[PDB]
């Protein structure tokens, strides 16, 4: 069974690996230590843009943000661009999201909670859509740099997919609002190793990665059958074994994900 196949993955990659997928109609959840708490890395971006989106007006994405050089201090593609000119709301929106920008992220936490308050903010949205899981206690990038087994800046497969289920599929944001982020996440750059290569091309994938010290790989994703029926995916992992510099395996999530599009596409299951 499929407890046993993902325990196969732990062993070759010398890996944790965390999994899940809400039970739909049709399909039986599959959970591989679910409850089970992981670095959030990059995945907090999704629901911090659903945040910045749910709290504002959408004309508040055109407003400029000015930063300096001084804020960037953490891998940031785009803000690192726009440095000298700014960037818009929506733009940092746009970047957090596509090119996982850490400044872009960090951004978008002082705009949500001001300058000290960001974090304990988008830790409260989280709250507010019923997960009393999950909590992200640093800014980019020491968010990525917690030790194993400390809470901070953690949530579980479980917490982050019902999050991702809501903004996406639920009814957390209006749907003009719930657009913007779900073209985001279908235009992300950052994902085509992960989730994306485990599912057909002919199944729809949107997502949002992360990456971290002592190997951690995230992704969670929502995926549409080629008929249009919707599942929600999330898969995490770390490598503690080789300290805080061990290499992230990202076939290890394109692994787990094909063994999930194995159950949501064979219709024996």
């Amino acid at each position: 069974d499929l407890a046993d196949r993902f325990a196969e993955l732990e062993r070759r990659y010398d890996a944790r690996l965390g999994v899940y997928v809400p039970a739909t109609g049709t399909t039986a959840a599959i959970e591989y230590r679910a409850d089970e708490r992981f670095a959030f890395c990059s995945t907090f971006k999704a629901p911090l843009v659903a945040a910045v989106l749910h709290q504002n007006p959408l004309t508040h994405l055109d407003k400029l943000i000015t930063y300096t050089s001084d804020d960037i201090r953490s891998i940031s593609p785009v803000a690192q661009q726009h440095v000298q000119t700014g960037m818009t709301i929506g733009q940092l929106c746009d970047a957090a999201i596509r090119y996982s920008d850490g400044t872009a992220a960090n951004l978008l936490l002082a705009d949500l909670g001001g300058p000290g308050g960001g974090t304990a903010a988008f830790t409260g949205y989280l709250r507010s859509l019923g997960d009393t899981v999950s909590r992200l206690d640093a800014e980019e990038p020491e968010l990525n740099r917690d030790p194993p087994g400390d809470e901070r800046d953690t949530t579980t497969p479980h917490a982050i997919a019902l999050v991702l289920q809501q903004l996406v599929l639920g009814n957390a944001l209006p749907p003009d609002k719930r657009a913007l982020l779900t073209d985001w996440m279908a235009r992300n750059t950052t994902g085509a190793k992960r989730i994306r290569a485990g599912f057909p091309a002919d199944w729809k994938v949107i997502d949002k990665t992360g990456t971290g010290d002592y190997g951690r790989a995230n992704d969670i994703a929502v995926v549409w059958s080629p008929t249009g029926v919707p599942y929600v995916v999330a898969v995490m992992s770390d490598r503690a074994g080789g300290g805080y510099d061990a290499e992230p395996r990202e076939a290890l999530l394109a692994e787990a994900a094909t063994c999930v599009a194995g159950v949501l596409a064979l219709e024996h299951h």
